[PDB]
């Protein structure tokens, strides 16, 4: 039976500001994306989601939204967006928008009206009174010790309103009150507006932070978060507190289930292709699985993002660690759940930087060959590395607020946001201008899409071979078997009776490894190399005939073998 | 017809039972368990379907750490009995077909050992038997003596004790009275061979080897001729005398310890080659991360170590906070990380940790013993798990565990004390649960002995003990010794474990580990064809052994566990 599109799509995250500049201002834009929609068809991408493109002061490059109903002028107009949707659908692509429900810009009308106590907006954000200060009574203390994800107090004093407002993110990102039925209605209004425009669904931002302790349950006070007791964190630094009262509250999931109830209604009433929500939240695996639904029968996000290849694996990982981490989502996911696999995003170091340059193909093979949904971040299809960004060039508010000239590199997301490497032209073909909002990585001459399209073997040609492979019943409907053959090498087998068997072998280590292919289930020899790492001695079409296989450091093969 | 199978070597699928001799059976009314006690109940292990027993330490000991402080590694502690009682235990155990393993503590000796008395005196052959160090130079005021480093004892305080006699510090990672051997001393390493040969020659079938993570510490040659400080944890809740104040980078899990273990295995392999009869084995004790734990089996350069390291995952990583997905995921860790050729093992308790039904729940006893017995490899049972013994209440006044006496006080002792898991075994409802004829026992008998005792569980229709016997009996079936395993969660509440083998019966555990009821589709369980028969059920299950499962829809109560017997694949 053929699956609904979202159950095995290749999903590509576009960071619009760094994708394509169509107008020589050094800033990626919608006309730029429209100009390269054909790239997604060439790559074998099914669906694109864009990081935020709504009206925003750009304090957090779009995650601070001042109007949820119109396009950010630097990216273009409502008309450009409508054209992007039209041409993407024409090419067969699905298009998801980055919805940011936790917070609004302090330049939003919601906030201005709330700060001024305009009726029906007074309780739109979290507003609280100061505490008195025993050590210097002149210096007001905030309602609680809560710490912002971007450093300092999560509480900002409003001169105008004579109260503190909550900001789990930047001072300029103001936390909506999700116990307010008017806030919750406004979220339906925003989603209805963009679905009415033709959007294929939403990526839902920062959900762990939706709800904080109600002061009603704590004698009218905001309860302090427990202390970590780690001496490397001072009271203004993220890590000083354990976010017991400020993150992963059980009530956040009820909001998500209400969103899915609304979306299921909409899909029923409008028909056509299913519109989906994919949720973003870094949390422990059990809190992450409540985004899918709960055991009482609630249904949530079509899936929450799996960040395990970001959070729990790196160049420090061995083959047993790879297998053990891959098994986590597969062990914890509810029955009928769609697995997904994320290798990078705009908040984390790029895939080849976190792992090694020689592991790029193996990592893209894992993404494409595991059951479910492959997620690609902008650049991973060509093996883009972290770009060098000086203190002087750093614009990430997280790095500016938490960091300084000596430390900024511990915090900055900018190195994973440097402009896309189209070719070896000025600014790697991202712009006609040499003034890119972030500096272009120094290695764009070695690493760009044009070069990879015209070399016999490249990351991009491997990417294309893998997205093409996902059309095979073996990958859409086959079983999986995964195990380590040593500390250095593991296998992943997809099998399905009467259909071809596909086997990943991946030496994730820095050393040669010789493995016994007789230990691999469902693998009969001779077998044919379908894809090999760009540094493999073995080419596509090569026959593997010996049961003893030496893999070089980082080497990955996909073998096509006889059906079970 | 059912295929023939070649029987496994004994140690690859034994049920291994840990005896804590002080708490097992008092034969003489002193309230202290003893060897004649154990001899009198060797038939209990045959009745239970145990293949091998290991005893916590019975060697001469001042009893500061109840046997782990050994003053003579070549004789028996007088409270437990004599060498002759030991020889008698071995003979009668072997006559009944049991294997017997001794617990040997290689890391440290009693300060009452001749080794330490000779070492403290700088006697030739023994001066460098232990780790002796000068004070750290304190030029900033030479008046005050500083210890060699900030190292913290596992039992609280400095790991360094000043000897007025020798005018140097000695290392004790445990109690002041437990002195760390120098494992870079070839004479120490040879003495460890001499001890194991002596007990193998008596006819021990092998050893459990204690506290192996602590064998080797940093060599001052690598740190400019001083003992390097352990890094600070920087946790606000620990001061410099408190375990937790340091990270044991220079004091635990050093790579050189594994070379000692591989040398033990080399010595044992040669001994087995030169004596024949059944393989003698070493099982290693070490609490460490999974990568450091698997190095006990061997390494990927071909080194071979312990027959296995103990798997403590059901103690360290699962509890009553765990759901069915946690259970599966933790079970998969040993199976994923274990090297090719390695024998899995499963440990639910010991003399250092809370009892299984206390860590989990009282309603989970059967399900936990089923997991132990149905998983592939070796089931390890701690004294009392076969009847579902719970922790005993032990007051501060009755607390004798040196770790609690050193680290704890009237308000805190319960955080550290191992005594609740060491309370005397519940034989029956007589005086002191039939452990002793006296009302005076070395630790108090748990208050629930009238409700939880072996004799009662033999007389009643359904019991933890009767389920245990049924499971150890099932382990003789080819499906459990030789069969494949499949394990997955059906929900957050219920997982399955299927043992299957073409032409032999299929066996399926279904376990609701949650506090809520769960209904599951048995159609999702691989190799399960209905109708199927309940082989074992939890003592409060709606289903008795022999109950026919015909419906593909199965409702399980909180804690309920079933083993189903189903037609061969
Ligand atoms: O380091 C970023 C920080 O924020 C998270 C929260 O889920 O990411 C999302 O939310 C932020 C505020 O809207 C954005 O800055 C970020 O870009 C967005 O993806 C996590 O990545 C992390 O905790
Ligand atoms: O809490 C006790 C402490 O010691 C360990 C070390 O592996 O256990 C063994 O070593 C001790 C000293 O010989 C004994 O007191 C203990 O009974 C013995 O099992 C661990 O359980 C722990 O780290
Ligand atoms: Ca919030
Ligand atoms: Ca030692
Ligand atoms: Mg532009
Ligand atoms: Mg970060
Ligand atoms: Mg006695
Ligand atoms: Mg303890």
């Amino acid at each position: 039976i053929q699956l609904d599109w979202w159950k095995n799509c290749v999903l590509y995250q576009i960071y619009p500001r760094s994708f394509k500049d169509s107008d020589g201002d050094g800033i990626g834009d919608l006309k730029g994306i429209i100009s390269e929609l054909k790239h997604f068809v060439d790559a074998g991408v099914d669906a694109i989601w864009m990081s935020p493109i709504f009206e925003s002061p750009m304090v957090d490059f779009g995650y601070d939204i001042s109007n949820f109903y119109d396009i950010h002028y630097e990216y273009g107009t409502m008309e450009d967006f409508e054209e992007l949707l039209d041409k993407a659908h024409e090419l067969g692509l699905k298009v998801l928008l980055d919805f940011v429900p936790n917070h609004a810009s302090n330049e939003s009308e919601y906030f201005i009206k709330s700060e001024a106590r305009e009726p029906g907006y007074e309780n739109f954000f979290i507003w609280a009174d100061p505490l008195p200060n025993p050590e210097n009574p002149g210096v007001r203390l905030p309602p609680s010790n809560w710490v912002s994800q971007f450093g300092g107090s999560a509480w900002e004093w409003s001169e105008k309103r004579q109260q503190y407002y909550l900001h789990q993110f930047a001072i300029q990102q103001v936390d909506f009150d999700f116990r307010n039925p008017a806030v919750k209605q406004e979220m339906f209004n925003i989603m209805k507006f963009w679905l009415d425009k033709g959007a294929d669904g939403f990526r839902l931002d920062a959900l762990p932070y939706l709800i904080e302790a109600d002061p009603a349950d704590h004698e009218g006070r905001y309860p302090d978060d427990p202390l970590s007791g780690l001496t490397q964190f001072e009271s203004h630094q993220l890590g000083y507190t354990i976010p017991l009262y400020t993150k992963d509250l059980i009530e956040l999931y009820d909001v998500v289930y209400e969103w899915r109830e609304f979306l299921d209604e909409y899909n029923k009433n409008h028909g056509g292709d299913t519109r989906v929500v994919f949720s973003q939240g870094y949390a422990n695996v059990s809190m992450t699985m409540l985004y899918y639904g709960n055991e009482d029968g609630a249904i949530g996000a079509h899936f929450p993002f799996n960040f395990d290849f970001i959070t729990d694996l790196s160049s420090k990982s061995n083959a047993r660690d790879f297998v053990y981490i891959i098994l986590r989502w597969l062990t914890y996911m509810p029955y009928g759940g769609i697995p997904n696999w994320v290798f990078g995003n705009h908040d984390n170091n790029r895939m080849p930087t976190r792992f090694r340059h020689d592991m790029v193909d193996g990592l893209n093979i894992i993404n494409m060959l595991l059951p479910g949904v492959a997620v690609t971040y902008q650049g991973e299809e060509i093996g883009m590395r972290d770009g060098y960004v000086s203190w002087e060039d750093t614009v990430d508010i997280e790095a500016c607020n938490r960091g300084d000239p000596d430390t900024y590199h511990l915090y900055s997301r900018d190195p994973a946001r440097t402009p896309y490497h189209w070719d070896n032209s000025t600014s790697a073909g991202f712009s006609t201008s040499t003034n890119t909002w972030l500096p272009v990585a120094e290695d764009y001459q070695e690493i760009n899409l044009a070069k990879q399209k015209e070399t016999a073997r490249s990351h991009f040609k491997n990417y294309q071979a893998l997205t093409k492979l996902r059309k095979q019943a073996t990958l859409s409907h086959g079983e999986y078997d995964i195990r380590a053959l040593s500390d250095r090498t593991f296998y992943l087998v997809r099998s399905l009776p009467t259909h071809d068997t596909y086997v990943l072998l991946f030496n994730v280590s820095e050393r040669r490894d010789t493995v016994d292919l007789g230990r691999v289930p469902h693998l009969t020899l001779p077998a044919t190399v379908y894809v090999s790492s760009i540094h493999s001695a073995r080419l596509a079409g090569h026959e593997i005939t010996s049961s003893q296989l030496s893999l070089e450091a980082g080497e990955a093969l996909v073998l096509k073998a006889q059906p079970i």
